[PDB]
């Protein structure tokens, strides 16, 4: 029969306010002689009705997939409401009901220390800034690189590496023209994450 399967959002989007977090509830092998789905959301075990319906999409083994996508508030989320995905479908004898949340764990707060470019940086035409980020708990994390309010797009950022204590780290490196460093130009890291106050920090830097 129809299986389901209810994914979280993405954990960038629930820290980013550029983003719409999803709660995405998928359901497989649902047959040709029986493709309709009804689906119903609960948030916190109260009904809500402005889940959007997907299109069916044929998969090539004679079957279905069919999807619902539940828009959540970032702050919902990430003050670990529960949403439920319930299907029905002829196929099954009764409704399946699936459950997900914001992973549990004591959250900790990154802390964020920046760095001016190399001395062997400096014999080249382009300088790397690094913004080093640390202690933080869960792993979920954005972080942006911006300048004289306009984004700063010439960066590479380590995914977070697990440490001895528990706590996640790592470095963001910004590429920029050693011209525009020389000049005074403030360069500003941020980073964006669960235990920050208002979820958001930045640290700025620029030549004494
Ligand atoms: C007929 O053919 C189809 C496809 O060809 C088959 O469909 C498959 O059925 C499988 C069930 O038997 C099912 O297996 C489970 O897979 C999940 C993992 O699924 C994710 O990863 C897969 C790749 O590894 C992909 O195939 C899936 O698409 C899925 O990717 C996720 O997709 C999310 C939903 O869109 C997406 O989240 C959203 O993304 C947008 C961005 O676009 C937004 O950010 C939004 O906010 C998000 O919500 C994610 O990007 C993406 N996430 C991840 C992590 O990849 C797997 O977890 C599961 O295993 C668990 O559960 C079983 C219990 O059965 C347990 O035993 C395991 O140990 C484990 O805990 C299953 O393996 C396949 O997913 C599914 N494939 C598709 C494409 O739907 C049918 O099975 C075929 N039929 C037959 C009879 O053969």
């Amino acid at each position: 029969g129809p299986s389901v399967f209810l994914f979280p959002p993405k954990p960038k989007d629930t820290l980013m306010i550029s983003r719409t977090p999803e709660v995405t509830c998928v359901v497989v092998d649902v047959s040709h002689e029986d493709p309709e789905v009804k689906f119903n959301w609960y948030v916190d075990g109260v009904e809500v009705h402005n889940a959007k319906t997907k299109p069916r999409e044929e998969q090539y083994n004679s079957t279905y997939r069919v999807v619902s996508v539940l828009t959540v508030l970032h702050q919902d989320w990430l003050n670990g409401k529960e949403y439920k995905c319930k299907v029905s479908n002829k196929a099954l004898p009764a409704p399946i009901e699936k459950t997900i949340s914001k992973a549990k764990g004591q959250p900790r707060e990154p802390q964020v220390y920046t760095l001016p470019p190399s001395r062997d940086e400096l014999t080249k035409n382009q300088v790397s800034l690094w913004c080093l980020v640390k202690g933080f708990y869960p792993s979920d994390i954005a972080v942006e690189w911006e300048s004289n309010g306009q984004p700063e797009n010439n960066y590479k950022t380590t995914p977070p590496v697990l440490d001895s204590d528990g706590s996640f780290f790592l470095y963001s490196a910004l590429t920029v023209d050693k011209s525009r460093w020389q000049q005074g130009n403030v360069f500003s890291c941020s980073v964006m994450h669960e235990a920050l106050h208002n979820h958001y920090t930045q640290k700025s830097l620029s030549l004494s």
